């Protein structure tokens, strides 16, 4: 089991996301955090 990259869709609320990035639930999606 490993964290998420970018581009990877996951679900908003969870903890997928790798570090520094943020779990958009906009596009279900992962983001370099701001």
């Amino acid at each position: 089991a490993e964290c998420k990259g970018f581009g990877k869709s996951c679900v908003p609320g969870k903890n997928e996301c790798c570090s520094g990035y943020a779990c958009n639930s906009r596009d279900k999606w992962c983001k370099v955090l701001l």
